[PDB]
């Protein structure tokens, strides 16, 4: 059985993925950071199916609470077997109005936790010497968007630093790869707000927004499968055709 | 039970992924050129294991054949759900001893039989409304490769064309997404000859070269799951880090 | 005065192109397939602006007429210093109606074409230990196009196969890179008809679509500039947004 | 004559950038942190050859000196017409002994840097309905590296966030691009050390570490062609064949 942390598992699509990890018979680590209650119905869940889980509130872009969930997980497991780094937010504005507070917020949590996290799992994975890193970007680090500098920079850059982390950690044998999520039925895209949530539905190919299962599906492939454990340095995109 | 199509199943990758998609209880028809013997133990095979399986010996770059072995599938179970274009040849020289003939026929088997062969089961899925076609390239298509300007042409090509294949499919709700391996072991391999393969093993950060399971495990989830009908118009590396 | 290559130069791009390098001073052999006094035009021009000029009709698709192409520059100056490949034709149909015939013929010019003439100048290159090659190819070979299978195959494939042949040229400093031009006004764009070049504007951020003289700027750079001669293998998208 | 602001302007690309744009005739802002008498020489050289200088000694990676660092080029003369984002540092060390500091500051200055200085600029270029801003990202940022996951992470990040500020400024008129060089011989390379620089050395095709002079002549195009103004949201790669 596999020791999984999932940060952001609260919520959308990083619950999505803990509840079939979980299902999965893993033992999961559910990372929240404000929503408790949500988070412990997800660690019954898991539960209901046969998996273990522990939840942890904690937030993900400062060192401490990062070094704490881990050893969260390895106090009551003897180790950390994948680490899904899904926790991010957004903070939108046209980039001649964007604050340095936005700009910042986005970065830190994106960016820096996906580093900070990264980081963490690697120490004890490399000791190991096995384990397996799952990123997740969006296409809008691929191809841009209107209203969303911040966060294309945030999740291009994990892209960038998930290739590095590859090549550092092929030696120990762990696989570091990113998932790039196109529309996603969820909260994040929620609050951009109907008219415009139509608007895009236009833009997508196979003309359907995808749904948080749908990432969770490829996420438990690259997390489990003895095949993705040749796939390491890539990028993954579920979008419905968006970034084609 | 789908209906699977594979081109070139009698050995290597092609027989790995007809071999894992019978376990899973598909319709299978193993496609071969000259290794009737060999497709036919792989048709005996997938029957142990409870899937269904027909022979059918055609060469894919030539479009009599091709409608042929679209027919005996439609002629012995309603239709085709998923065809895998898997069948392929290598023929290496510099480009400065290059002979026409080495490059048509690469081109003519890799590139055009993809045509045929994408053309075919595209007219058949766009009456259901419904299908999977995945396209297995190279990660040559996308690196290059010193003595393979004919096959790296035709790898490339097989990616730009099934983006546009990816378009024009999304709206019958047709996925077409591409696979590129890295080194696999298999005869195309072993024919590069051992301190050649020695070579390439020190290029590769996992130190591994891939398993035609490998492949056919990344080609099963595309194939089959419910996560992959979100997925159209990319191309998936499995390298063990070459092209990151 | 370096001896500069231009395939297809009697219209378009291949001619702007072939204006521009005869206005800096090359030495410039305008090909031409049907338009004879188009590129006898050409030729005048250059000359009128101090260049040098020679015209050549010849169908690229032809290794015949492709050893002649070169023959004919090396009798008259001493060498190739720069090859463009430019020569291309579109034959538009959906996948599902596309002839064999509207598939071979873009492949046989756009992609075989592009490999004789490739081939051709870098077995003379060689020699020299010296020469640069710039292929035009599209930006419908990265991101497809509805319509147009058999055009982004032979786009896609022009890319991969310059990268192998950048690869095998770099030992004897030969730079190999290709250009991906969006929408151009030209006459292969006039054939597309107007309500449709209306609607093709509107997807071009920059709103406006380019002009031979846009893509004739930037192959300039490349085959003339000694900066140029750090890159290779990498392709060029002039495109006003499109493949953002 | 256009008004040209260039970070970072003191020494290796920024200065090799500096001197190409006023030797032809730009009025160019060099922009220094500690190195001021070393901008002055650029100053003076960029003088003797006919354009114009102002030096300019501020951080980059600070709002403050940002806005005043626009305001004495629009003190100076009226407006601003092309801002080139160099500046930039390393802090090279495993993912594994990677101190939070080391990761912070290249991401303060490579990163939110290019965004304090690409907001700057595109609020003042808007208003004049045109501008160009080309960012120096790498290779790096493109294909990772190991030791430098920081730094990758914040080149890539470039690259994302220059694709949203194209499509963000398209509708002024105003191009945004990125530069992406691989190995230059500079004082960031000289710091990795000789042992190290030359077993880089034979990891590139071209067998040549690129200068500064390269990058400059490609700035220089992109800055100044009546050409590059197709050309938006783009990465181009001078790497003497690295990534290919
Ligand atoms: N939705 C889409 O269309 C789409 C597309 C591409 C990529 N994605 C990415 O997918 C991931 C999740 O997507 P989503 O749509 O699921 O968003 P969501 O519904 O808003 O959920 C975000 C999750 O992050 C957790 N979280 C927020 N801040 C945190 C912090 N500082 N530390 C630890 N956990 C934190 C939240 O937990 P609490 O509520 O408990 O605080 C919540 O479970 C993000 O990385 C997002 O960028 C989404
Ligand atoms: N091996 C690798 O490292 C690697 C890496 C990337 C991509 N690939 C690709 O993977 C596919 C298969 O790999 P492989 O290594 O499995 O090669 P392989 O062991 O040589 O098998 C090739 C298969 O193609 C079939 N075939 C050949 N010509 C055919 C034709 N004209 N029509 C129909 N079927 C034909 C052969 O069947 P018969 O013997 O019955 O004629 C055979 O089953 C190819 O597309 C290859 O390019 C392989
Ligand atoms: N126009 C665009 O928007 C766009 C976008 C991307 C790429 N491109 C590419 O740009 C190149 C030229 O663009 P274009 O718009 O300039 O097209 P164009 O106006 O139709 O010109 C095509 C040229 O090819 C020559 N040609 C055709 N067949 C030939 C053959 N078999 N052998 C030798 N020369 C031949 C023609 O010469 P003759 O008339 O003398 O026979 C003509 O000069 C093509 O590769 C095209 O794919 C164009
Ligand atoms: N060298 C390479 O191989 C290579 C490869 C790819 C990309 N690049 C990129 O190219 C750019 C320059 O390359 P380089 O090799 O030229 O480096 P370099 O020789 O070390 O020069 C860096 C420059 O940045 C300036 N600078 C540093 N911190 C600054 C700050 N906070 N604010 C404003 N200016 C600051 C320095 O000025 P002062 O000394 O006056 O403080 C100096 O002129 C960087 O973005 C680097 O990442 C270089």
């Amino acid at each position: 059985s596999p020791v999984v942390v999932v940060t952001g598992a609260s919520r959308g699509i990083g619950k999505a993925i803990a509840l079939s990890l979980g299902k999965a018979g893993c033992k999961v680590l559910v990372n929240y950071a404000r929503s408790a209650k949500a988070a412990e119905e997800v660690s019954k869940q898991i539960e209901a199916y046969g998996g273990q889980a522990i939840t942890f509130g904690g937030d993900v872009s400062k060192e401490a609470d990062v070094e704490a969930m881990m050893k969260t997980a390895i106090d009551a497991w003897g180790t950390i077997d994948v680490v899904v780094n899904n926790a991010g937010i957004t903070r939108d504005t046209l980039l001649i109005r964007m604050k340095k507070s936005q700009w910042d917020e986005v970065i830190d949590l994106n960016l820096t936790g996906v580093f900070l996290c990264t980081q963490a799992a690697t120490k004890i994975m490399m000791k190991k010497r096995k384990g397996r890193i799952i990123n997740i970007a969006s296409v809008v680090g691929l191809i841009g968007n209107i209203g969303q500098a911040n966060y294309a920079a945030a999740k291009a850059g994990v892209i960038g630093f998930s290739k590095t982390a590859a090549r550092e950690g092929a030696s120990r044998n762990i696989n570091v790869n990113v998932v790039c999520p196109g529309f996603i039925a969820s909260d994040m895209t929620a609050k951009l707000g109907e008219d415009m949530e139509k608007k895009i539905l236009g833009t997508i190919p196979l003309g359907r927004t995808g749904q948080p299962e749908n990432v969770a599906g490829l996420v438990e492939f690259l997390a489990l499968s003895p095949a993705a454990s040749y796939i390491t340095g890539q990028a993954f995109t579920i979008d419905g055709g968006i970034a084609i």
